[PDB]
């Protein structure tokens, strides 16, 4: 029932991060385990392309910060948003 | 092919262009025309919003501040959170 390019996108997004966090507890967030293998299944083919490694490297290493703490759906996005700002022909030209 | 992860990104990223290929900096959108993107793309759910006050907070920061603009990550970041405030997933509605 998504009517527009961006319902479709969102969600696609939604979708996704659903698959990994719909598996047991609470849908509305992702541990941080679950979100380091979204990133390498869904992102892992254009990390290669990032214009600054430390900061793409950085984001894993944050990622080991709060490990018993959990990333919702705002945190998710800005991650994967921050990714393709480094990695997409869009912004790297 | 690709991963939703990258084909949601890519048509987020082409609405962004075509709201911001128009004028100045591609990389940027005027809070003017992200109003005209968030109305047309997300318009027909604002009616399943769970706080209609934030939803108006958005529209009357874009309306103060026509003239400012946005980054993708800030884009990102205003889809997102009307998403949530207007989608099933996190209504429950």
């Amino acid at each position: 029932m998504a009517t527009s390019d961006t319902q479709k996108a969102m969600a696609m997004l939604i979708a996704t991060f659903h698959k990994y966090s719909g598996k047991e507890g609470d849908k509305l967030t992702l541990s941080k385990g679950e979100l380091k293998e979204l990133l390498s299944a869904e992102l892992g083919d254009i990390f290669g392309k990032t214009t600054d490694k430390a900061a793409l490297d950085k984001i894993f290493k944050d990622l080991d910060a709060n490990a018993d703490g959990s990333v919702d759906f705002q945190e998710y996005i800005t991650l994967i948003a921050c990714i393709t700002m480094l990695c997409n022909e869009f912004f790297t030209g």
